[PDB]
């Protein structure tokens, strides 16, 4: 039993000749077995049976400059007893580390010279690491690299080892993970949002697709059923989407895997084509649908900045979304005018105003139009906006100053006009009292229509901002002194100075605060005349309320001025442009009937005789680094007709 | 002065009308078929009576429409105070939107136009 | 190094990794793992936590004469430890002492709102009813108990702190006065009421307003709001 | 800073049952005096990969034993 433990720390410290002695003494203990299973005898001596850790893993946790001598001796001993393949590919039977091999930990400690020895040993390069260290609580003890030694080499900046592991022919790339990930799902889920964090994931995801792999890499679905790029969309990874979605390949033999297409080259001016297969909303689960309809992403405004996304939203604005907007504005605008035209009441006089709205059995063909006209849209919104509540489970009002909260507030207005007439047929006395609440909320609904005017649309965002993030700061302090100084006035007005008995009619403490409410508005009451006990003290109390309010308004400004010269001028545009993008796709899902007027550019040539390949998009570039050009498709043409 | 009127006031005015015409509805129904008192002297209208008395809140009247009231007339001022604070935010956002990196632009943009 | 407010020399003395064999026992950081990018590390924490007398985190908070004190609590084996004691002890002990003080200031005000709305003279600031009103039996005792409790509590903070009273005027240890003023005057109300020197309410209302002015101290803990109350 | 003055006043308020402080359980220092001093965990990240001979335990996780 001491032989197993003495041989560990000799290796972990790196005792050279002491290792050779206990090796030779183990050879004496080899022949102690009569000729029986010398393989299975050494599996208990060279490996602790508790964790399954061999003697070679403890050799590879620690490292000193003896280790290169240590490894070549201990592997030669594994050669001389013919157990090498079971030995070099041994793992941990422990549940925490089911799959940690010696090749895995060698790449972690970044020893490429030892790495070539273990490949010369013929270790299993296709090993998996399905241990507990996934950890769905990712912010500790995780590092989900995707279980494979290649991606572990790919993740932790070991490109020479990646170049080494690629050249071995028994090295899979097409392997999958417990989450269904390939290797090139795994690089996406590591690449953090630090701009050029000596950035390499953009460089090494380059270095795998360009080394090998045809189009049978990026169509593989995981357990979620996603591409690399669909996974690149949902996780909000910014900069790795920029490489995957531009990707010019200025070579001959493998530019079929590219993503950009330079069409012309006429010196400075140059028309270029972007690929657009799984990007436009034309299939299920398109990546532009993923970006808009998602929470959990802070740099989403940088996601829609990239050119084969930004121009496509601007295209669908100019042909579909702008025209479908102002009609649904004006139809909602007439809906809110005509409902108000009940309360303006052009006849100005009848018996009782005996209805919220009703059709006239005798005359008033104009009133025959309008009372039907409000009732139809009232049904139309409830049919429409009940579905948006019915679909969206997680994203309701988490971002309070976002959308999918006005879908509630549209729905409240459409119910109450129906609930008006539903009350009017049963006559529960609350005819108007439900109606007027609907009529005011209809005008409050009009803030949602304040988009599309880029001057105005920036202004409406901060009105939602100040009310729900700064007013409630101000209001809870303003109540706190209101309820403070009102006490010192109510005791004056009740059991003290004033005059003979007064006409209160609601209360006494409430009388003071109501007369102190109006100081923000103006009354200048004769409570100063309804006074004694030096009534100058009343105004010296009352003036010290006003100045104390005036500071509370000033601090609200300055706290809203917290580096506001750059933030809220960018923060509003960050919300507003996104809030436009949610409107557009709702219209793009509204009529899936005749999409003859989308943009496709007519599936131009890819590489091979499969010219009519995929539907594209044109952008145009400019000066600054002239060069020669062999990359194009067509012999410097123009808007060719043929 | 030419800048603010034709590029920022019309932003502010179209939102200011939008709540003016909003909260005036909730006051006009109070003043017509509800609480107030016995019959009043309107002389122009009823919905227009509310908005005209709600116009002056930006100016000052402090009318006896609070006395021309019932149905817990504290609710009238709690309606009316929530108009004033709602206006006060609309003036604040107009400032901050005009403060959009304004420390360098409009001090240069005016000189750009004026010269 | 704590008391003199020396910033950067505290950063070396309190991280201090020693990547050697023979003398890393004098180190102050301890790297526990190394798994490529992710790495869990251990910080030493002997004379730092409040577990002995004169701990260095006690020195930093309770001190004047330091301008870069906000940079002192920025360092990681201090900042995370305050955030730890917030999440397990300080947050829960705060909102109860908020709500207990909040009911203390509502119930005192409920004398002046005066739900009966009419009696002979309002003949008392607060008094227990010998006949009825079990609800009034609760509240009048309830104000008087905390009134004793604050004076026992906040008299000690005046009794301890000699130098740092209101030197930084916009700092704490000045509200410990203003809590104490309110607790005296409610006692001084009834102490006046038994001797009948005509100033029953006139001392009471000054206590009742200052109780609401005391509520600014409770405006911490909401990081949005707590920045606003300082200015 | 004004938060930090509140917290220690509560930490001095009930010195009665401080069973629920943080200590991490006096992990190994260097020598056979393993149970040495009570500690605190923080976690670090990318940017300058290197080899490592500095650690204490054989790349474990939330170890149970």
């Amino acid at each position: 039993k001491r032989l197993k433990k003495r041989i560990f720390a000799a290796v972990s410290e790196g005792c050279v000749e002491e290792l050779r002695e206990l090796l030779q003494d183990l050879q004496d203990l080899c022949r102690r077995r009569r000729g029986l299973d010398v393989p299975d005898f050494l599996m208990h001596k060279l490996t602790a049976s508790d964790t399954g850790k061999t003697c070679l893993m403890k050799a590879l946790l620690n490292i000193n400059p003896n280790t290169k001598e240590i490894v070549r001796i201990l592997l030669a001993f594994a050669e001389e007893n013919d157990i090498l393949d079971r030995f070099i590919n041994a793992e941990y039977t422990e549940e925490a580390y089911e799959g940690q091999t010696a090749l895995n930990i060698a790449i972690e400690r970044r020893q490429g010279d030892i790495t070539a020895v273990l490949i010369a040993a013929g270790a299993d390069v296709n090993a998996h690491a399905k241990g507990v260290f996934f950890n769905p609580k990712y912010q500790h003890e995780g590092f989900y690299f995707g279980e494979t030694p290649l991606a572990l080499a790919a993740c932790t900046n070991q490109p020479e080892i990646v170049q080494l592991l690629m050249e071995n022919e028994q090295t899979d790339i097409t392997s999958q993970d417990s989450r269904g990930n390939n290797i090139l799902h795994a690089l996406v889920t590591v690449a953090e949002d630090f701009k050029t964090q000596n950035d390499f994931v953009k460089r090494m995801y380059d270095m795998i697709l360009l080394r090998s792999g045809n189009w049978e890499l990026e169509t593989m679905r995981n357990n979620d059923g996603l591409t690399p790029l669909q996974l690149a969309a949902k996780m909000g990874k910014a900069e790795i989407l920029k490489y995957i979605l531009s990707r010019e390949i200025k070579e001959k033999p493998l530019r079929s895997l590219s993503r950009k297409f330079t069409d012309w080259a006429y010196g400075p001016v140059s028309s270029s084509l972007y690929d657009l297969t799984n990007v436009d909303t034309t299939t299920d689960n398109s990546v532009l649908e993923i970006i808009v309809y998602n929470t959990n992403i802070d740099n989403r405004h940088e996601m829609l900045t990239l050119e084969p996304l930004h121009t496509l939203l601007h295209t669908k604005w100019k042909k579909f979304a702008k025209y479908m907007f102002f009609l649904s504005f004006c139809f909602y605008f007439f809906y809110n005018i005509t409902l108000t035209l009940v309360s303006y009441y052009r006849p100005r006089e009848d018996e009782d105003l005996p209805h919220p709205l009703a059709l006239t059995h005798k005359m008033s063909w104009l009133q025959l139009l309008g009372r039907m006209f409000v009732l139809i849209w009232a049904t139309c919104i409830s049919v429409k906006e009940g579905i948006a509540i019915f679909l969206l489970r997680p994203s309701d009002l988490q971002s309070i100053l976002s959308d999918a909260w006005f879908h509630f507030v549209f729905f409240v207005q459409a119910v109450l006009v129906i609930l008006s007439v539903f009350l009017y047929l049963f006559a529960y006395k609350e005819y108007l009292a439900c109606l007027v609440l609907a009529m005011a909320l209809g005008w409050a609904n009009m803030l949602y229509y304040t988009r599309g005017f880029q001057s105005m649309g920036m202004y409406s965002v901060m009105i939602q901002k100040v009310i729900l993030h700064d007013v409630l700061k101000f209001l809870f302090v303003y109540i706190l002194f209101l309820l403070g100084f009102g006490v010192a006035l109510a005791s004056l007005i009740e059991k003290c100075s004033k005059d003979k008995k007064d006409c209160s009619s609601y209360g006494s403490f409430s009388d003071a605060v109501l007369e102190l409410f109006k100081l923000t508005i103006g009354l200048g009451d004769l409570n100063i005349q309804q006074n004694s006990t030096y009534p100058i003290l009343f105004l010296f109390l009352l003036i010290t309320y006003v100045i104390l309010t005036f500071v509370l308004l000033l601090n609200m400004l300055i706290a809203l001025m917290g580096e506001t010269v750059e933030n809220v001028s960018k923060e509003s545009e960050r919300i507003w442009r996104l809030q436009r993008a949610r409107t557009i796709l709702e219209f793009e899902k509204m009529l899936p009937e005749w999409l003859r007027s989308r943009f496709r550019m007519g599936e131009l040539c890819k590489v091979a005789d499969e010219d009519f390949r995929l539907c594209l998009r044109i952008n145009e570039v400019k000066w600054t680094e002239w060069k020669t050009h062999v990359s194009f498709l067509n012999e410097d043409p123009g808007p060719i007709r043929r």
